[PDB]
């Protein structure tokens, strides 16, 4: 029994697509202890995403895991970019898949059928002061099917309208919890 | 050997309808406690069965609350309480191992740290999937950690509020609730 | 191989929290790192003027400054003039004897090259008002924000009073924040 992160590493390319369209840069890290994954996680929208105004379409980026907690190719978040095991005593990115991987994935038998966390999700905050206006949701949806996925985890961006006005998109560090697989 | 310090308490998954008002089973309720090196953090989620399947914005509030004894036993006369399932969460299955050891202490809320009640809340999503996150279908849950309740050492209360911002009636279906504490010494 | 640590304020802490040299906040601030995250756990309670608190406060940081060695320095609004220490496993005292460990409660450099943010509810008296949504404020954890020579940063950044409806005791809820711990 050990610990386990998998992660993106720091500095992420623009690894979130949208129709096969690179437009969110994501740091994601999915880092299991004893029993429990702690999902900690920010974006910064590129392009047509790096402002978002009140009008933006909610959308979601979907992590696509195989039954040994491998990323597949094929969710919005995805194997053709970095991905993979980070060591404790350094910041680098282990490709290579361990059968442990398994354990950062959301337990199948306690999100049989799907479980969500919806929480604020504040935009530009430092530059906008925390300003109430200028948040919008995130929601964490665990195991909610798509394609051949065993686990999903997905990052649905809703409640634009919330906003006072166009916004810079570059989240807060978000924190979700879920329960972890066993061996 | 920090790795021979963890320790999770919990329902089990599919937990029967555990969550009791006024001594009728309403509520069905996951909670999983996980204590790591220092710190517990509470995993919990919700469902509302009978009466209590629906919630209207006139819903009142209510709590949930877990009695435990100092050895950090769950106690037979909370709303959640151990007439139904609950114990240690071997690493690598998901059994629920009923014999209580002297380790379930460390699940416990700190008696120094929270010698007065402390609270946290925090939004309560309801049927979220489902109503594609409408900022009108959350509630708040309140945890209070060690607000006394009859002989009990410790509590832990999920207080469900504000079910007046509801914009209707909405299944009582809640996100995945998360709250932190610092546990306590063996 | 994990190696966990807390650092922290120890239970009832003094008036530890200062604005303008002046002690005006308790703050309990517990740090602990596990395999990869450090967590952050954090309670607050107002003293004299910062007692109750009204819609019309004004926003304030309360800065943590941290050397290369994760060691609290003197120049924070909460520093090393008031308790802060190692947490043994076992018991709630404060052990002030620096160690390499102590770096492992550190908001990783890399990862947090440029400053980041969470901000969060943050409800007062929440238990004694019945968690009326009147009576929440925000509290927003800034990680790496540069000031003066420190190496490591946490502000505790208190804002939008102005939700409030009125005057409220300035007794906040227990507040968690998650980031990235630094390499040993
Ligand atoms: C209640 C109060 O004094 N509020 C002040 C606030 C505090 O004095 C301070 O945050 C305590 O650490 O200070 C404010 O102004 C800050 C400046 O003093 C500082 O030089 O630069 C800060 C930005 O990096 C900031 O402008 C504040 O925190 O906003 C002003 C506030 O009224
Ligand atoms: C900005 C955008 O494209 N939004 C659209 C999204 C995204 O294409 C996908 O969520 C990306 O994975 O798809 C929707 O079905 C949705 O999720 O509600 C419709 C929405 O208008
Ligand atoms: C739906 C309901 O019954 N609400 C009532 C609750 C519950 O009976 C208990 O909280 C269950 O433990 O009790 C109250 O005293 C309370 O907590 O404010 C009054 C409230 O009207």
């Amino acid at each position: 029994a050990a610990p386990i992160t998998l992660w993106t590493g720091p500095g992420p390319s623009i690894n979130g697509f949208i129709n096969d369209t690179p437009v969110i840069r994501c740091f994601i890290c999915l880092t299991r202890d004893s029993n429990l994954v702690t999902v900690n996680a920010s974006f910064v929208g590129e392009g047509g995403y790096r402002i978002v105004s009140p009008t933006q379409s909610q959308f979601s980026l979907i992590m696509e895991f195989d039954q040994f907690g491998q990323l597949m190719s094929t969710g919005n978040i995805n194997s053709t970019t970095t991905w993979g095991e980070k060591p404790w005593g350094n910041n680098t990115v282990q490709p290579r898949p361990s059968h442990t991987w398994k354990l950062c994935m959301p337990n199948r038998e306690v999100y049989s059928t799907p479980a969500a966390t919806i929480s604020r999700c504040g935009l530009d905050s430092i530059a906008v002061d925390g300003a109430p206006s200028r948040s919008i949701d995130c929601m964490l949806i665990i195991n909610k099917p798509k394609g051949v996925a065993t686990y999903t985890l997905t990052f649905r961006f809703l409640n634009f309208n919330r906003l006072s006005g166009g916004t810079l998109f570059k989240t807060d560090v978000l924190t979700f919890t879920y329960v972890g697989e066993n061996q």
